């Protein structure tokens, strides 16, 4: 029956509360259950509380969060508010109510300026007239991280977990949600940002289960973000816009737009590129693709090779089929050969050209 | 040495314990250590329990679980049992015997409607004789989920962790195991699902790690569920049997089987298809590969473009290399050109066409 159930802070002028410990907690009837701040150190053009630090916070309990008594001027209540403070950790809460009508807003706030926090093990559960089950907010900052696990909602935030503006790293793992007895729910999860990373989202009763940047997943979604490799157990250099994936080591995937599949000793170093089911081969100009080959080259715009051995593709739109011991140069032209050219299909000017011999009335036996 | 150490339930005919909190605990030798359940609603067929939400349980200690008592007509030890139960969090479990005769069933049981439960930082140690360390059956319900994290077994559970059926939504994570010293081990993980989330298995002396509907996987397993992306910032939508990666900004993946790699502003809403190393380029059609690219487009089932720039393959099986500037429309025909079609193969009619001249007896000097 109090404003905060336990309130950690400080007024402006002073030192915020720092390192504190929360070994479980009741709250039954306060207007915000768990209430972390620190005034004079939230708005986005305050300086950042250089106190504000270290918070471990378990098995929190909230009850029915109101403010039928009218504290600090009708106040919204809150399970859980966060705002200043760095790192703060949260584990196993469960906040309960019986009555929709109290808590209308956001059940669990991080905002102004709170930053490095992570919250795992949540069960909200009744609050089916809020605007927000938690509603995260960043300030907008470097090597700053929200983490949210292990989460389940059943009838509580018109909005289940949403993300606001001002936060470029997010991790958003294992949630799920009940929305068949919510008053008009929109989504499980939503993000502002265009690159939440997210997994293991489960819902019913929410029309839309994830709206990132404003594009609807509804069955199902994984995101990650960074240079990514899988089921690769060492390889050189990988660019944020890049992957690695089934290979063995000694592959490279350098630039924007680059990657290696199914592949050994193999390095592409050419925006927008592939190189797949290979050895040894390398793309070092742009557009390059490399297909089943072994010592194959590709360094120059556009330039390509499917089944080519110890080959090298060095001419603009240069594709090398089926071939052998051959380096190209023309352009806009389709070659094969074997240790020497013996075959071109020229786009450019529209010429067909063997070594050997060009005839029809064939058959293949 | 009770049957339960804590029990947190109701009869039938009555509402089950709500918004329970149990911030460490000690059992010894109790029967079922944690025994969470709501009787009259365990049962397939059975209504859901309305009452039965929220335990949150921490720092939970069980010693020797036993029935040397012959409690409850002898019902089967646990460490831990939940039934009927949404929302239950566990945090910090240890269960230890040093007697394998003792508890010979399953050590952990989530079942009989428990839904929403999440298990993180398990040690089991010492049931070497038990069939089952953890056994997860579900029920089978939209918005369910369970997640179990961070769990080390010593010698505990023939079937380390087991998933039965009816569950729909799992995540396994960073599960490890010793089996040596068990009474004939069959595996660290066990799923009846084909689609688990599974990652971070290790373990020594189980003949299979992870058993995912009948196949084995002995090597290490990443698997995730949805729409995948990864090492792209932002994107349109990609289908549930999709995936985007290493690109940027513009691109989609929209229907079953559609893929984009290495790519900026390229779309697929081709069924069977992909994109890989190119730009501005769009499939539309069927079985569609787009290869180093600029401005293609394919649009008709099995159309294809390989080093292409501002081409559009509208042919059935109509394969443009090496070109600039050509639209085709040929069934089963290899096209090139630059502003015009300058040469053909026709696989259908078995005829050879250049623009201009066919000849043999060239060299490339």
């Amino acid at each position: 029956g109090c404003y905060g159930g336990i309130e950690i802070k400080a007024h402006g002028d002073a030192p915020a509360a720092y390192n504190i410990s929360i070994n479980g907690h009741m709250s039954v009837e306060d207007v915000r259950s768990y209430n972390f701040r620190h005034i004079g150190h939230h708005a986005a053009t305050a300086p950042q509380s250089v106190s504000a630090k270290n918070i471990v916070a378990s098995n929190l309990v909230s009850i029915r969060p109101n403010n039928k008594r009218g504290f600090q001027d009708n106040a919204t209540p809150r399970v859980l508010a966060v705002s200043a403070y760095y790192g703060v950790v949260i584990n196993g809460l469960t906040g309960y109510t019986d009555d929709p009508n109290l808590l209308t807003e956001t059940v669990v706030s991080v905002q102004f300026r709170a930053r490095n926090c992570s919250l795992n093990g949540v069960v909200l559960t009744g609050f089916s007239n809020s605007e927000n089950g938690i509603y995260v907010i960043g300030g907008s900052r470097g090597g700053d991280a929200v983490n949210i696990s292990n989460v389940t909602l059943n009838n509580s935030g018109r909005y289940g977990v949403s993300i606001g503006s001002g936060i470029e790293n997010v991790s958003i793992t294992n949630i799920s949600g009940i929305g068949d007895g919510i008053n008009s729910p929109v989504a499980l999860v939503s993000t502002i940002n265009s690159n939440p990373e997210i997994s293991g989202l489960s819902s019913i009763g929410y029309p839309t289960v994830a709206r990132v940047a404003g594009t609807d997943y509804n069955d199902g979604l994984t995101l990650f973000n960074g240079a990514f490799r899988a089921s690769t157990t060492s390889s050189g250099k990988i660019h944020s816009e890049g992957f690695i994936m089934g290979s063995t080591s000694g592959c490279e995937a350098s630039v924007s737009k680059s990657g290696v599949l199914t592949s050994s000793s193999s390095k592409t170093s050419s925006e927008r590129s592939l190189i797949a089911g290979s050895s040894t081969s390398e793309a070092k100009g742009t557009y390059n693709t490399i297909l089943g080959s072994l010592g194959a080259v590709a360094d120059e715009q556009f330039a390509a090779l499917i089944s080519a051995s110890q080959s090298r593709a060095s001419g603009n739109h240069n594709l090398i089929l089926s071939s052998y011991g051959i380096n190209t140069t023309g352009s806009y032209k389709v070659n094969g050969g074997f240790e020497k050219i013996n075959w071109e299909l020229d786009s450019l000017n529209g010429r067909i050209k063997a070594r050997d011999t060009v005839t029809g009335g064939n058959t293949w036996s």
